[PDB]
DNA sequence: TGAGGTAGTAGGTTGT
RNA sequence: CAACCUACUACCUC
């Protein structure tokens, strides 16, 4: 319990809405073709928008803070694909209280379509959403850099005006599709249809004739879109989702969209273009002066972090030793020409397995994937002379080439670490950092974490995977004392949306891997998903810990939407805590400008300060990291990255991987 | 494939 | 319409 500091959030207070402002007008709709079912809602909005003036959704029909007499009352609309007669009758107004929430919610609402409205009119500003452009940064040959900043304003419980800044650059481009090749620019990887809205990435060009299934420019000009312009007819395209097949069309209806290559904030910096856009935004809108919200801070007790001994990053290890060493044997694989182990690498695990009194084997596989199955018989046969996992040097491989090897070892249940080829005793974060890859892969605890904390295991949830499917799944934390390190078999389901069932059965398997180190179940357990957490999935899980009468606390943890936060004065420390809301907090951990992970305590009856302390800890734990920590407890950025890396390429090879080999990092 | 991060550019899922 | 997440790319950092 470390000492307070104050700072001040991204946020600044406006004035308090006015008496006309706390009781909105309200409006009953009236569609035809009658409205559906789910189509209600995204129409209802849709509608908001049409009726003109700062009007927002509020329940069966929208609410206003202009008067009905200055609407569009009556209009037509096109939904999903309809023309649909509209109507807005009224009814009355209907005061607010931003004490109750629920009301507070729609005062926030119009309060975000007040800050667009008035900003679509000031002349001189381009308003991309709830986002405002207000500088020219840099310019070229009708390709401009736009300043600017991205905000949003919304009502707080004192019946007063919150507004979020946040300085961003914008990237626009006058010239069209062949109007950017008059320019002499290169391959724009990405496109998208003047006529249409769809980015098309851009494939190549072609000299195939126009007048040469369907008739390129003679059925271009059908849906009259010939008018207007033409340009060199150029590209045939696909679609980026289906990306094979190639559906080309004409580049005259493409307007070039560029990017990075084909500008960098300093937090000092930053925290004077947020102040600056501030003010001159409730100038310009009679929001009146802003105040700097600020918040109180606190200092977090630095991790004790434990190789053989106190150490403190996990590169350290390598001379210190290690928390944990076992008999371990290493293979070595060689997709260049060379032949041995480069000897300092051969020094350097010595050095560490030395200073960890375990005794160590250097395997060399004497084959090349090129013969076949004789290959994995020599995979058989150092997995069978007790080989733990591999080093692999080769020169670069292609992504499908890596995952097609990566997957093959695993088959004989062998983790493997790439180490690119070209490589120089000098280059010493590249190969230490390789090191550690493999000595995790081997099943060696690298470091753990020496302290007291209120649960004794920590278990990270994610779902991911590029495809039609995702995967959900479950890596952990065992033992408060330092950490064992375990993952668990994913899980194969629809959406983002981890099912009860399947959350509960993750769970349980992490339960019983404590029960394995420790004769005893945990008394409580600590549960991080990433990302909002999807209503009502640890239902299950939940109320099964309570029936086995563990302890548990529930966290929500996101790297979006933390906000910034910046020094009242001097230099912000690296482990600050910041009470938030309530049940919501942030944490920093950080030459740009740091994003705060921001927590949401979503159950359990926990000390945020507690659970930030855990967290924040547990962040020291990724073995892998080296000479940097992820911006992740540990138990999450392995469950972030165990269910990418099944992603990418899939479940049926981990059946004979030991579930403490983390071959994933 | 060494790894942590932020920052431009795309975009998908969940949810009322 | 919010809240998150993803992928490229470019930079930094050890
Ligand atoms: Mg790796």
């Amino acid at each position: 319990h470390l000492g307070k500091t104050e700072v001040f959030l991204n946020r600044f207070a406006l004035r308090p809405l006015n008496p006309e402002e706390l009781r909105p007008w309200r409006l009953e709709v009236v569609l035809d073709p009658p409205p559906g079912r789910e189509e209600v809602y995204p129409l209802l909005a849709q509608v908001a928008r049409r009726a003109g003036g700062v009007t927002v959704r509020m329940g069966d029909g929208l609410a206003s803070w202009s008067p009905p007499e200055v609407l569009v009352l009556e209009g037509t609309l096109a939904r999903m694909g309809q023309t649909y007669a509209y109507r807005l009758y009224p009814k009355g107004r209907r005061p607010l209280d931003p004490k109750d929430p629920g009301e507070r919610s729609v005062l926030s609402a119009l309060a975000r379509r007040l800050l667009q409205e008035r900003l679509r009119r000031l002349e001189g500003v381009w308003v991309e959403g709830l986002a405002v452009y207000r500088r020219e940064h840099a310019r070229g040959p009708g390709w401009r850099v736009l300043g600017g900043a991205v905000l949003d304003l919304w009502v707080s419980d004192s019946g007063a005006f919150l507004l979020e800044v946040d300085p961003a650059y914008r990237i626009l481009c006058e010239m069209s599709l062949e109007a950017w090749l008059a320019q002499g620019h290169p391959l724009p990887k990405r496109v998208r249809n003047a006529y249409d809205r769809r980015t098309w990435e851009l494939l190549r060009l072609g000299e195939e004739d126009p007048k040469e299934g369907l008739s390129l420019l003679d059925y271009h000009a059908s849906k009259g879109r010939l008018q207007g312009r033409e340009g060199g007819r150029v590209a045939w395209v696909a679609d980026p989702k289906d990306p094979r097949k190639p559906i080309p069309h004409l580049t005259g209806l493409l307007v070039p969209v560029l990017t990075l290559e084909d500008l960098s904030l300093p937090w000092e910096e930053r925290r004077r273009r947020t102040r600056e856009i501030a003010s001159w935004i409730g100038r310009r809108l009679g929001l009146g002066t802003p105040e700097a919200v600020r918040a109180q801070a606190y200092r977090l007790s630095i991790p004790k972090l434990m190789g053989r001994r106190a150490v403190s990053k996990p590169a350290d290890a390598l001379r210190v030793g290690f928390y944990r060493a076992q008999e371990t044997a290493l293979a070595l694989l060689r997709l260049d020409g060379a032949q041995g182990w480069p000897e300092f690498l051969r020094r350097a695990l010595l050095r560490a397995f030395g200073a960890s009194g375990a005794s160590l084997r250097l395997h060399t596989l004497h084959a090349h994937p090129s013969q076949g199955l004789a290959f994995r018989e020599a995979l058989r046969k150092a997995k069978e002379e007790g080989v733990q996992a591999v080093l692999v040097l080769t020169p670069p491989m292609a992504w499908e080439d890596r995952n097609r090897l990566k997957a093959l070892l695993l088959r004989e249940g062998l983790p493997s670490q790439i180490l690119n080829v070209p490589l120089r005793e000098e280059e010493r974060h590249r190969w230490e950092n390789a090191l550690l890859g493999l000595l995790a892969k081997a099943g060696l605890q690298v470091v753990a974490l020496s302290g007291a904390y209120p649960a004794e295991l920590a278990v990270g949830f994610d779902a991911g995977g590029r495809e039609s499917f995702r995967f959900g799944g479950a890596a952990c934390a065992v033992g408060g004392d330092g950490g064992h390190l375990l993952w668990t078999l994913p899980e194969a389901q629809a959406g983002e949306r981890i099912p009860q069932e399947v959350v509960w059965d993750l769970l349980e398997e992490t339960l019983w891997a404590f029960r394995r180190k420790a004769g005893r179940l945990p008394s409580r357990v600590l549960l991080l998903r990433e990302g909002r957490v999807p209503q009502d999935e640890f239902a299950l899980a939940l109320e099964a810990l309570a029936r086995e009468g563990i302890a548990y606390d529930l966290v929500s943890v996101r790297k979006s939407g933390g906000g910034r936060v910046y020094p009242v004065q001097g230099r912000l420390a690296d482990g600050l805590y910041v009470p938030l809301e309530d049940k919501t907090f942030l944490l920093l951990t950080v030459r740009g400008t740091p994003r705060p992970l921001k927590l949401v305590h979503e159950a359990g009856d926990t000390p945020l300060e507690a659970l930030a302390h855990q967290i924040f800890h547990l962040t020291r734990l990724y073995p892998a990291s080296g000479f940097a920590f992820p911006r992740l407890p540990a138990p999450l950025h392995l469950a972030d990255r165990l269910v990418k890396e099944v992603g990418r390429l899939g479940i049926r090879h981990l059946k004979e991987v030991d579930r403490e080999k983390l071959f994933f990092v």
